[PDB]
């Protein structure tokens, strides 16, 4: 059908339809009597599966060959979303597919919605986990994905009365074709016991062992038949340990890859989680180390080495990297300090303090005894490094202390991997400076050249041509298919801005876009929206410092606005904000019922009509994301400025066509700054405005008392507007909002309604509209984190990427 | 290379190889470069696998279209063993897939021995269920064998300081390639609640909902081309149900299908057990009424279906049948029983009173209170049969009730199961007159009509063909194959008695597979046993009943009198002793330490030499009886008269070449009819002779006072001769020969020892022993379990069996 798609060969589709029966036979044992959509498409997931083994044996068989430095990347969280589509674009395959079984009579659209989404992941982190995956496979990298096979993924939500409902996310239920056990490679994971200090070095005795056994999923380049790997672990109890009961009581020891925990940017201290992030770890560096003794002396290690902190949820990778250096291949602790640092690199995600990782002293001595011990001689080390380059400052010592004295002492993680790291990046310009100027001074201070920036990208593949194929399609009629693995060249769009033939594409596209989701919007969950309508959606996890909270109040005005003038011609809007909660986060919760609550008015309200909606996206996640994106026409980027330390969802609206509303944070400031300020539509405090406020103290009685539109939205919240049989529903907001909002959503509030307006003026002016779309599209090339990766191994694990194709399948 | 195994082709062997290396490559995801032996397992098992999907398919769709009467086979236990040999075997691929290996440099036979048992048994009732499934597709009947799929088996036993150790069973650790998981299929098993009464009928309301999902395995018949099903079900917790403990929880539910009760008859009245029982039986009639209603008068139910109980493990599926043709069909109470009647059939497996199933009233109250009101209306009306048929015998109510009054009310789930079915069968001539004349005579005398015979049989496939393909050969050579489906032309081995070189031939083969298991006891455990000894082997669940410790006497005996004679010539004999004990059963694990320490002074005194070897095979399991039993000369079947209702054992031991040493007990006395008791070594009491024995009273000291050599043996085990280091560790084993023994091993270990004599004797005579047992293997015909099949379905199902091939794959 469209050229991006691959050919549809005649030898290739008929090759497609006879091992697409086969497996509907042989593999699925049924015939074309009884099978059921759900056979169909496993048949068709196995049938794609068979064109990636050959290349990923051989791929495997390159790297043990060549023997090229290896790059582990360590993630708790890996948001992968579905594969099937994924694979057959970086195969080429998805025209040849999609041919095949339309000959076989079925619409293999119809057969992709039945994968399930592999949701191990929250957000933002486990996003970029997964496209630094493809983009490191696509630039040819020997690279590792690292981490643990939850066996139930970030939770489905379900909205009952208005409240969000969490259910179980058995996504294995039905089985996954993608993925192959690896039951020959496990490996054992100790925890507990205690430390016996020997003639010869100290030893780790009696401790309980839980068996880590590894599930291998492939991971295709961009058509260059590279296909590198991603392990997960699952946790597996020992054949050692009344009869039933301690047969039953191994699910005590498995129940460490049970569960994701479904916390964004926020640090509970449960032991599971511990238990977690040391299992991913130990069994990851024993691997790593298995494979490098293949290839005794580790000063080599860091020149075929590189472990990639992703955050500080595997940072015991340090303490526990040195254990094996130092009490089991007995090097001295200098020789393998240095090893260390010189493998592993730590990239920070954010610097709200309720995220930072900081560990019970007395459950680390508990659970790692040995560890704590490590970690204090690498603490009493390091603070003799910092006293000998300030004399005298004893403040500094207890400031970059990595044990922190109070109630009860705890580890901060994060001075952890800066002092065993060589390199600590932030994941966007202004974030990193902001570390480097605040939160992490005093390190800076110490080691300025460990510091670093490594501004965030998006995957081109499945964020562009996978979920926006008319858009990549009028893209390539114009400029080729070069770009889709060098998105720099979207900068050739700039000279077809004035092109009448081009606008009228990309505007058609995204037409045809808002159509098909209109539409799937009605098929699953029966809504009524308006195609014609301005798209205003706002989709990522709940969050007070995302400020959901400061969209609905502009929702509420431009409603106020509606009914105190009903008359006057206002832009038709469809407002559309998804994203999942924390289970724990009241507030967030809040949130939600907040704005099924406003729509709940608003979409029932004669004299609006179809001039507003209000719609509450239900369960938003990486499939989801691939619909909603594609049809939107405003990107909702409100954080307070320096909150959102990079922020991702912004790339991907850019990358689609969507204009973007919001304030100088994280990447928005290189996106303005790549677009122009011109072609987005900035507003609200920067980063030194915050601080001036902060200084002086935010009173946000102040607004309530000068704005009359804000005092209004205020009153109808206290006094029951939109709670009628729970008058009193939204008081924790209101109360918010009044006496402790830490992200001054009022302090915005005048600046962000305005420039909402500058939005709707544009709007009226289609062929504008579009010509500036054009130049976001044009410029977002920055974003790709093909670039990303590329700077990662320069400047961090010094290897060079290649666009090689391997010799062939 | 031998006959029976099949051709091996040209085109046959190199498709088998190239579907093999396709398997290795796209399923395996392996090259030659990096597989294990494993590896190659799995590609050979997935490469037979294949080619009985074909037939598979066809049969269930045949069924479909004719529509014919259909068996379900209900147990709680399906002790199937190994899967890919008997694969072979039933289809005929054997040679051509050795020789496919060969040719791939592979030895087949090392490959084989890494498939792991699948263990869902304890021991006799399990295997039972095995062999009839394999009868019935290979007698052409439209049967599915239902029960539950234990992700722990029977656990494997290890010896640890002469003790028993139990360990984990995790049998599907690599995976298993046999099963199909059908998730599609999944029902819903409901527990607890309550019960409300409306206008209209009961309601079972408020319940806790576990999931069943189905996973079908292939059971082929011989050569047939017929393939039924055994379909296993997994439960599975709902989506539906702190967020993390509730995800936790869910394995509370899921515990249910976790591991198999090692209880070999003895009844333990846990709740989980209850739970197991109605999760099997709720499943299966849910899937039964469904796969009806396709073939809504239910008076059809019995001529399209048949429900067999192994033992009573299953019986709830008589009140859970009324509950739902009453409760949710709506029929009228009586004709619902006239149904349940009609289609279930209860087999009975032992008359010790400890293995009987009494579960407590206030647990079938709580888990499922409908149920324990349709048993209280069950026994209502059926004691007003029994009052209106004996009018004024009180005691006969009482003794008949389904209710059994006492310290807490049970209910007698045998009494449930005569009630609701229209036949009640016993496994042995014997076993089936002392229910009628004794434990259950109040009901035959209320119902004659009810009780049957059917004399339990194994299948000759595995028994014979598979583990003994020297044997299958040498017959063959004279009589042809047709025997493997019809063992009763075994028969025509009676004119070969005198023939000189079959004579020659049967004794190789037993030679041969005594050398065979000889090296198999070196090269795994290390053992020194000498091949040219007489193989006295007892293998079997350890029991009080069984004996065991009668053997034990025995090999003491032999022991004194080798050393107070050392010059004296003795036949020279290894006894083997091997079997497990269920974890609770103190006895049973105290004989099992006893014939290790018998073995500790036996197999190291310098005069005995190697005229006397003591081994404990170590986890007997069905792979290993596969082993041992064509290797046997001496087969050790002595229970107490009237303790062992049939036994399976014993036939595979005769079918085998061993001759038979035991008591008129089970199938011993039908087996020593057929051969002729000549040809057998019977000795002690009958059952006549144990009831004289009671009424007079068993007193063992009566023994001890009168022999000799019995009394030396008690004063060894007293005075720490077995046990140095802990005199008194067989105190309560003599203790309870001496003053608790229920199965007084004492009254017959004269007559015992002095029959083991007649064996020795007939021993030193090599062309008379073989001769004994050419007669015996020429009459085990009767005991194919093709022969007790075809009487269930003449007799009890009303189903004729065909030996008609399906029309080809
Ligand atoms: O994201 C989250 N997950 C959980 C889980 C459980 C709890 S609990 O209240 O401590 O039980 C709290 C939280 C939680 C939270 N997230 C936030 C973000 C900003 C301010 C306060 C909280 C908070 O308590
Ligand atoms: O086979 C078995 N499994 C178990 C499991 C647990 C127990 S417990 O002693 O009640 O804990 C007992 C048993 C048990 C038993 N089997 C037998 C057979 C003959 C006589 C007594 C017992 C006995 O207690
Ligand atoms: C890209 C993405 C995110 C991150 O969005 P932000 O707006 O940067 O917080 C979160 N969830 C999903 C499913 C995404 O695809
Ligand atoms: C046949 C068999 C049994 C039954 O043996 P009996 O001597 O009748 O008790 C038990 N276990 C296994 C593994 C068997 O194959």
């Amino acid at each position: 059908q469209i050229s991006v798609r691959g050919l549809a060969g005649v030898e290739n589709v008929t090759e497609l339809k006879k091992n697409f029966n086969r497996h509907l036979h042989f593999t699925l044992v049924k015939d074309r009597n009884v099978a059921t959509p759900r056979d169909y498409y496993f048949a068709l997931a196995h049938t794609v599966r068979d064109h990636l083994v050959g290349r990923w044996i051989r791929t495997q068989q390159h790297y043990y060959e060549k023997d090229p430095k290896r790059i582990y990347y360590l993630s708790l969280e890996f948001y992968m979303g579905r594969t099937l589509q994924n694979t057959m674009v970086n195969l080429a395959l998805e025209n040849a597919c999609d041919e095949a079984t339309y000959q076989l009579g079925l619409d293999m659209e119809e057969l992709e919605e039945i994968e399930e989404d592999a949701g191990l992941g929250n957000g933002g982190l486990g996003r970029l986990a997964a496209c630094f995956l493809d983009s490191m496979a696509t630039l040819g990298l020997a690279a590792y994905g690292y981490g643990i096979r939850y066996e139930f993924g970030i939770f489905n939500q379900k909205i009952c009365g208005g409240w969000q409902m969490e259910e179980a996310d058995d996504w294995l239920r039905y089985g996954n074709p993608w993925e192959k056990a690896r039951p020959e490679f496990t490996l054992p994971v100790h925890f507990y016991g205690r430390v016996e200090h020997t003639s010869q070095g100290a030893k780790w005795v009696d401790t309980q062992v839980v068996l880590a056994m590894p599930y291998d999923t492939p991971v295709p380049g961009y058509r260059n038949n590279v296909v590198n790997t991603m392990r997960l672990w699952s946790a597996k109890a020992p054949n050692d340990f009344g009869y039933i009961q301690a047969v039953l009581d191994r699910n005590l020891a498995e129940n460490i890859s049970r569960v994701l925990y479904p916390n964004d940017n926020f640090f509970e201290g449960k032991e599971l989680r511990l238990k977690q992030e040391y299992f991913v770890v130990a069994a990851t560096l024993q691997d790593i180390i298995r494979r490098f003794k293949s290839s005794t002396n580790f000063d080599a290690f860091p020149d075929k080495v590189a472990i990639q902190l992703n955050d500080t949820h595997p940072s015991l990778a340090i303490p526990e990297l040195m254990r094996v250096l130092v009490d089991l291949e007995r090097l001295d602790w200098d020789k393998a300090w240095e090893v260390t640092v010189k493998t592993c690199a730590y990239t920070n995600h954010t610097v709200l303090p309720e995220a930072l990782e900081r560990w019970p002293v007395h459950l680390l001595e508990t659970l790692l005894p040995r560890h704590l011990q490590i970690i204090y001689e690498i603490n009493q080390r390091f603070l003799n490094r910092v006293a000998a380059a300030f004399p005298g400052d004893v403040d500094r010592l207890r400031r970059m202390s990595l044990v922190e004295e109070g109630a009860v002492k705890r580890i901060n993680m994060a001075h952890l991997c800066i002092a065993g790291s060589h390199a600590v990046n932030g994941v966007a310009r202004i974030h990193s400076e902001i570390l480097k100027k605040t939160i992490f001074k005093d390190f800076y201070e110490l080691e300025p050249h460990k510091f670093q920036n490594k501004t965030n990208g998006i995957t081109p593949r499945r964020w562009l041509v996978l979920c926006n194929p008319g858009l990549a399609e009028i893209i390539a009629e114009r400029i080729g298919e070069e770009y889709i693995s060098d998105l720099d060249q979207l900068r050739k769009l700039l000279s077809y801005v004035d092109d009448e033939a081009f606008i009228r594409d990309v505007a058609k596209v995204k037409q045809e876009n808002k159509l098909k989701f209109a539409a799937y919007l009605e098929r699953e969950y029966k809504v009524h929206i308006n195609p014609n309508s301005l798209f205003d959606v706002q989709v990522k996890r709940i969050h007070e410092y995302k400020r959901q909270l400061l969209n609905c109040l502009h929702v509420i005005t431009l409603y106020n606005r509606i009914k105190k003038e009903p008359n006057k011609f206002v832009v038709p809007r469809t407002v559309m904000i998804g994203g999942k909660a924390a289970p724990g986060y009241h507030m967030a919760k809040m949130i939600i019922k907040l704005i099924t609550a406003i729509g709940d008015v608003v979409n029932h309200d004669p004299v609006v009509g179809d001039r507003l909606r209000v719609i509450f996206l239900e369960n938003y996640r990486v499939s989801l994301a691939e619909k909603v994106i594609p049809a939107a026409d405003l990107s909702e980027q409100i954080s307070t400025a320096g909150t959102e330390a990079s922020g991702t969802g912004n790339m991907k609206f850019m990358l689609n066509g969507a204009l973007t509303i919001g304030t100088m944070d994280g990447a928005n400031v290189e996106m303005a700054e790549e677009a122009g300020e011109e072609n987005f539509f900035i507003f609200g405090m920067r980063v030194e405005d915050v601080d001036r406020l902060d200084q002086r103290g935010y009173n946000a009685q102040e607004y309530y008392d000068r704005i009359p539109e804000l005092r209004q939205i205020i009153e109808q919240l206290s006094s029951g507007f939109f709670s009628p049989k729970q008058p009193d529903l939204f008081k924790d907001i209101v109360n918010m909002l009044m006496h402790h909002d830490r992200f001054k959503v009022f302090a915005d509030y005048e600046e962000y309604v305005k420039c909402q307006e500058r939005v709707s003026a544009l709007y009226k002016n289609p062929r504008e509209w579009t010509r500036m779309v054009i130049r976001n599209i044009a410029t977002s090339g920055k974003f790709s984190s093909d670039r990303t990766i590329a700077q990662y191994a320069r400047e961090i694990w010094g290897v060079e990427p290649s666009r090689q194709r391997l010799p062939a399948p």
